[PDB]
C-alpha cells in the first residue's frame, strides 16, 4: 500500500511528476506525484 504526504519543499505548480519524486527523496520519501487542481506536489512511500 502506497502512502501520500505534501511535500514540504516543493514550491509552486507541479507540472512534471519526476521533478516532485526528486524533491521528495530530499525529505526522506521514495518518490511523489503530482495531485488534484491545485497541482501540489505529494510525496509517497510504503505505508
Amino acid at each position: 500500500r502506497t502512502c501520500e504526504s505534501q511535500s514540504h519543499k516543493f514550491k509552486g505548480p507541479c507540472l512534471r511528476a519526476s521533478n516532485c519524486a526528486n524533491v521528495c527523496k530530499t525529505e526522506g520519501f521514495h518518490g511523489g506525484k503530482c495531485r488534484g487542481f491545485r497541482r501540489r506536489c505529494f510525496c509517497t512511500k510504503h505505508c
